[PDB]
């Protein structure tokens, strides 16, 4: 009769309630100066990673690339944020923006930053940007002048050591981004999965009106699997004419994750990844279509539209 989910909303089926957040989560140490998987669309490509079978001869073009001005990383410090705006700043003239791909509610306690962690990272899972950004505002505010346990995960995704303290402090990432000369844009897509068709939506809309010399800088919590898909949809609507085999191997071969295809392999505890890895593979192709067939009108419909009647196959 009719399919409850298509493809690219696999995630939908899943219960939130299954997966509500349980602890704040360290999300970096900060002994680093810079945050983890940090790199921009001017560096050089270099040899690709052997787990996924690419051909290391191969010479990918760069056409583009130097007027992409992108980059991406993991998440960050405030000090460690600095860091990154010093650097892009010596890379470009225009406003660069801090764009948080973050659906899980995260924030500053005392200048650690940290995040509400339910398990495979789903705390907010189906919830509207709205009701994720005001989830994160009452956690925050509600850890003020409290004593909170802040940890990283060690053995199976579980709290392992971390510390405890009264927090005498609490700043939202757009504080701190604002703090850093940075402009800021949120867009809450879940971890682990295909970003949704309202996800999407919001980042072209914002993309169609950016200032000619904006500097994009996406950020996930490891920086690679959202960080990488924002990454590729940016190169696609900048270089249209760029083959998709030349923005997939480009944008690993700076240091993101790979969207082609691939020998998926996953540990016994990881195999609800799986699927989700090829749910990913197959809308990088879609998404893809849908820039060549509507660039030249200007986008007169939108991705959530064109997909609802142009459905992805498995």
């Amino acid at each position: 009769m009719t399919v409850t989910e298509p493809v690219g909303s696999y995630a939908r089926a899943e219960r939130p309630q299954d997966f509500e957040g349980f602890v704040w989560r360290l999300d970096n140490d900060g002994k680093e100066a810079l945050p983890r998987n940090f790199r921009t669309s001017a560096d050089a490509l270099r040899a690709p990673e052997k787990k996924f079978h690419l051909d290391a001869a191969y010479v990918p073009s760069r056409e583009g690339m130097d007027a992409l001005h992108i980059s991406g990383s993991s998440a960050f410090t405030p000090a460690q944020l600095k860091n990154v705006a010093a650097k892009l700043r010596e890379k470009t003239a225009g406003p660069i923006y801090d764009v948080d791909l973050r659906q899980e509610s995260h924030g500053y306690l005392d200048g650690i930053p940290v995040s509400w962690y339910g398990e495979r990272d789903w705390a907010n899972l189906g919830k509207s940007q709205h009701e994720a950004l005001a989830d994160e505002r009452h956690r925050l505010h509600a850890a003020l002048h409290k004593t909170v346990y802040i940890a990283p995960l060690g053995k199976h995704k579980l709290p392992e050591g971390g510390e405890v303290r009264r927090v005498q402090k609490v700043q939202t990432e757009q504080e701190v981004a604002e703090a850093a000369g940075m402009r800021y844009f949120r867009i809450a897509a879940t971890n682990h999965v295909w970003p949704t068709p309202e996800n999407i939506d919001r980042f072209l809309a914002f993309y169609r009106t950016l200032p000619q010399d904006a500097w994009l800088h996406f950020h996930c919590e490891a920086g690679v699997g959202r960080t990488t898909a924002f990454m590729v949809m940016t190169d696609m609507l900048k270089n249209p004419s760029v083959s998709l085999k030349d923005i997939l191997y480009r944008q690993h071969e700076i240091g993101g994750f790979y969207y082609g295809e691939f020998p998926i392999k996953t540990k016994d505890k990881d195999s609800w990844k799986t699927k989700y890895y090829r749910e990913k593979i197959v809308m990088i192709e879609q998404f893809y279509r849908y820039v060549q067939e509507n660039r030249a009108d200007g986008y007169q419909t939108p991705w959530s539209v064109w997909l609802k009647s142009h459905p992805a196959k498995a």
